[PDB]
Protein backbone atom coordinates (compact mmCIF):
# COMPACT_ATOMS: atom_id res chain seq x y z
CA UNK A 1 0.00 0.00 0.00
CA UNK A 2 1.28 3.44 -0.99
CA UNK A 3 -1.24 6.13 -0.08
CA UNK A 4 -0.24 9.78 0.00
CA UNK A 5 -1.22 11.68 3.14
CA UNK A 6 -3.95 13.64 1.34
CA UNK A 7 -5.28 10.29 0.09
CA UNK A 8 -5.22 8.91 3.64
CA UNK A 9 -7.11 11.93 4.98
CA UNK A 10 -9.74 11.75 2.22
CA UNK A 11 -10.23 8.01 2.60
CA UNK A 12 -10.66 8.32 6.37
CA UNK A 13 -13.11 11.23 6.10
CA UNK A 14 -15.30 9.51 3.50
CA UNK A 15 -15.10 6.12 5.24
CA UNK A 16 -16.25 7.46 8.59
CA UNK A 17 -19.03 9.35 6.80
CA UNK A 18 -20.10 6.13 5.08
CA UNK A 19 -20.13 4.30 8.40
CA UNK A 20 -22.74 6.84 9.54
CA UNK A 21 -25.26 5.08 7.33
CA UNK A 22 -25.63 2.17 9.78
CA UNK A 23 -23.95 -0.55 11.85
CA UNK A 24 -23.15 -2.79 8.89
CA UNK A 25 -22.75 -0.01 6.32
CA UNK A 26 -21.24 0.58 3.88
CA UNK A 27 -20.33 -3.15 3.81
CA UNK A 28 -23.90 -4.28 3.10
CA UNK A 29 -24.29 -1.77 0.27
CA UNK A 30 -20.98 -2.96 -1.21
CA UNK A 31 -22.11 -6.59 -1.22
CA UNK A 32 -25.45 -5.55 -2.70
CA UNK A 33 -23.72 -3.71 -5.52
CA UNK A 34 -21.64 -6.83 -6.23
CA UNK A 35 -24.95 -8.73 -6.53
CA UNK A 36 -25.89 -6.30 -9.30
CA UNK A 37 -22.51 -6.70 -11.03
CA UNK A 38 -22.97 -10.47 -10.85
CA UNK A 39 -26.22 -12.07 -9.59
CA UNK A 40 -24.33 -15.35 -9.06
CA UNK A 41 -22.65 -13.70 -6.09
CA UNK A 42 -26.11 -13.24 -4.56
CA UNK A 43 -27.14 -16.80 -5.42
CA UNK A 44 -24.07 -17.99 -3.51
CA UNK A 45 -24.24 -15.72 -0.48
CA UNK A 46 -28.02 -16.18 -0.22
CA UNK A 47 -27.79 -19.95 -0.66
CA UNK A 48 -30.36 -21.90 1.36
CA UNK A 49 -33.46 -20.67 3.18
CA UNK A 50 -34.38 -16.99 3.49
CA UNK A 51 -33.01 -16.93 7.03
CA UNK A 52 -29.76 -18.73 6.19
CA UNK A 53 -29.07 -16.40 3.27
CA UNK A 54 -29.75 -13.27 5.28
CA UNK A 55 -27.61 -14.52 8.18
CA UNK A 56 -24.75 -15.21 5.76
CA UNK A 57 -24.97 -11.74 4.22
CA UNK A 58 -25.08 -10.24 7.71
CA UNK A 59 -22.03 -12.20 8.84
CA UNK A 60 -20.22 -11.20 5.64
CA UNK A 61 -20.96 -7.54 6.29
CA UNK A 62 -19.93 -7.84 9.94
CA UNK A 63 -16.53 -9.35 9.13
CA UNK A 64 -15.84 -7.08 6.18
CA UNK A 65 -16.69 -4.07 8.36
CA UNK A 66 -14.12 -5.20 10.94
CA UNK A 67 -11.42 -5.87 8.33
CA UNK A 68 -11.99 -2.53 6.61
CA UNK A 69 -12.21 -0.59 9.88
CA UNK A 70 -8.92 -2.12 10.97
CA UNK A 71 -7.21 -1.55 7.61
CA UNK A 72 -8.22 2.10 7.43
CA UNK A 73 -7.17 2.77 11.04
CA UNK A 74 -3.82 1.10 10.31
CA UNK A 75 -2.96 2.37 6.83
CA UNK A 76 0.60 2.94 8.08
CA UNK A 77 1.29 -0.80 8.51
CA UNK A 78 -1.57 -3.27 7.91
CA UNK A 79 0.15 -6.67 8.27
CA UNK A 80 -2.57 -7.83 10.67
CA UNK A 81 -5.38 -7.07 8.24
CA UNK A 82 -3.32 -8.66 5.45
CA UNK A 83 -3.37 -11.98 7.29
CA UNK A 84 -7.07 -11.48 7.99
CA UNK A 85 -7.81 -10.80 4.32
CA UNK A 86 -5.85 -13.82 3.12
CA UNK A 87 -7.63 -15.94 5.73
CA UNK A 88 -11.02 -14.67 4.53
CA UNK A 89 -10.09 -15.56 0.95
CA UNK A 90 -9.02 -19.02 2.10
CA UNK A 91 -12.55 -19.64 3.42
CA UNK A 92 -13.89 -19.88 -0.16
CA UNK A 93 -12.28 -23.22 -0.96
CA UNK A 94 -14.86 -26.01 -0.82
CA UNK A 95 -14.22 -29.69 -1.64
CA UNK A 96 -17.41 -29.70 -3.77
CA UNK A 97 -16.85 -26.61 -5.90
CA UNK A 98 -20.54 -26.01 -6.48
CA UNK A 99 -21.47 -26.59 -2.83
CA UNK A 100 -23.32 -23.26 -2.90
CA UNK A 101 -24.75 -23.43 -6.42
CA UNK A 102 -22.06 -21.58 -8.35
CA UNK A 103 -18.34 -22.19 -7.87
CA UNK A 104 -16.02 -19.55 -6.45
CA UNK A 105 -13.33 -18.13 -8.75
CA UNK A 106 -10.97 -15.14 -8.44
CA UNK A 107 -12.99 -13.23 -11.05
CA UNK A 108 -15.81 -12.81 -8.52
CA UNK A 109 -13.43 -10.70 -6.41
CA UNK A 110 -12.63 -8.48 -9.41
CA UNK A 111 -16.35 -7.85 -9.75
CA UNK A 112 -16.52 -7.19 -6.01
CA UNK A 113 -13.71 -4.64 -6.49
CA UNK A 114 -15.68 -2.84 -9.19
CA UNK A 115 -18.78 -2.84 -6.97
CA UNK A 116 -16.84 -1.39 -4.05
CA UNK A 117 -15.10 1.30 -6.08
CA UNK A 118 -18.50 2.40 -7.43
CA UNK A 119 -19.79 2.77 -3.87
CA UNK A 120 -16.75 4.80 -2.74
CA UNK A 121 -17.70 7.43 -5.33
CA UNK A 122 -20.98 7.96 -3.47
CA UNK A 123 -19.27 8.54 -0.11
CA UNK A 124 -14.17 18.15 -1.63
CA UNK A 125 -12.96 15.26 -3.78
CA UNK A 126 -10.24 15.33 -6.46
CA UNK A 127 -9.18 12.67 -8.93
CA UNK A 128 -5.88 12.27 -7.11
CA UNK A 129 -7.40 11.87 -3.64
CA UNK A 130 -10.17 9.56 -4.90
CA UNK A 131 -7.47 7.29 -6.32
CA UNK A 132 -6.70 6.51 -2.67
CA UNK A 133 -9.88 4.39 -2.71
CA UNK A 134 -8.82 2.60 -5.89
CA UNK A 135 -5.50 1.72 -4.22
CA UNK A 136 -7.23 0.42 -1.11
CA UNK A 137 -9.81 -1.66 -3.00
CA UNK A 138 -7.17 -3.19 -5.27
CA UNK A 139 -5.06 -4.06 -2.21
CA UNK A 140 -8.01 -5.57 -0.37
CA UNK A 141 -9.28 -7.69 -3.24
CA UNK A 142 -5.74 -8.74 -4.21
CA UNK A 143 -5.13 -10.13 -0.71
CA UNK A 144 -8.49 -11.92 -0.79
CA UNK A 145 -7.60 -13.36 -4.21
CA UNK A 146 -4.15 -14.54 -3.08
CA UNK A 147 -5.66 -16.18 -0.01
CA UNK A 148 -8.23 -17.98 -2.15
CA UNK A 149 -5.99 -18.90 -5.08
CA UNK A 150 -3.08 -20.17 -2.97
CA UNK A 151 -5.52 -22.29 -0.98
CA UNK A 152 -7.51 -23.53 -4.03
CA UNK A 153 -4.38 -24.41 -6.01
CA UNK A 154 -3.18 -26.56 -3.10
CA UNK A 155 -6.46 -28.44 -2.58
CA UNK A 156 -7.19 -31.77 -4.24
CA UNK A 157 -9.50 -31.61 -7.26
C1 LIG B 1 -16.78 -12.06 -3.69
C2 LIG B 1 -17.93 -12.72 -3.55
C3 LIG B 1 -18.18 -13.65 -2.33
C4 LIG B 1 -18.99 -14.72 -2.34
C5 LIG B 1 -19.80 -15.25 -3.54
C6 LIG B 1 -18.95 -15.32 -1.02
C7 LIG B 1 -19.65 -16.44 -0.64
C8 LIG B 1 -19.35 -17.26 0.42
C9 LIG B 1 -19.88 -18.59 0.67
C10 LIG B 1 -20.91 -19.32 -0.23
C11 LIG B 1 -19.34 -19.05 1.80
C12 LIG B 1 -19.59 -20.43 2.45
C13 LIG B 1 -20.86 -20.41 3.29
C14 LIG B 1 -20.56 -19.87 4.67
O1 LIG B 1 -19.59 -20.34 5.30
O2 LIG B 1 -21.31 -18.97 5.11
C15 LIG B 1 -18.43 -18.03 2.31
C16 LIG B 1 -17.67 -18.10 3.45
C17 LIG B 1 -16.98 -17.06 4.03
N1 LIG B 1 -16.75 -15.80 3.46
FE1 LIG B 1 -17.41 -15.16 1.64
N2 LIG B 1 -18.11 -14.57 -0.22
C18 LIG B 1 -17.62 -13.53 -1.00
C19 LIG B 1 -16.75 -12.56 -0.55
C20 LIG B 1 -16.25 -12.46 0.73
C21 LIG B 1 -15.54 -11.33 1.31
C22 LIG B 1 -15.21 -10.01 0.59
C23 LIG B 1 -15.25 -11.63 2.58
C24 LIG B 1 -14.49 -10.69 3.55
C25 LIG B 1 -14.77 -10.70 4.85
C26 LIG B 1 -15.74 -12.97 2.86
C27 LIG B 1 -15.62 -13.66 4.06
C28 LIG B 1 -16.01 -14.97 4.32
C29 LIG B 1 -15.72 -15.72 5.52
C30 LIG B 1 -14.94 -15.26 6.77
C31 LIG B 1 -16.36 -17.10 5.33
C32 LIG B 1 -16.38 -18.28 6.32
C33 LIG B 1 -17.71 -18.17 7.04
C34 LIG B 1 -17.80 -19.11 8.22
O3 LIG B 1 -16.95 -20.03 8.32
O4 LIG B 1 -18.73 -18.92 9.05
N3 LIG B 1 -16.36 -13.44 1.71
N4 LIG B 1 -18.47 -16.94 1.45
PR1 LIG C 1 -5.09 -20.31 7.24
PR1 LIG D 1 -13.69 -31.53 -5.68
PR1 LIG E 1 -4.21 -22.46 4.47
Amino acid sequence: LHLTQPQILFVRKTWNHARNQGALEPAISIFRNSFFKNPEIRQMIMFGTKNEGHERLKKHAQLFTVLMDDLIANLDSPSATVAGLREAGEKHVWPTRNQYGCPFHAHLLDQFATAMIERTLEWDRTETTQRGWTKIVLFVTEQLKEGFQDEQKRARR
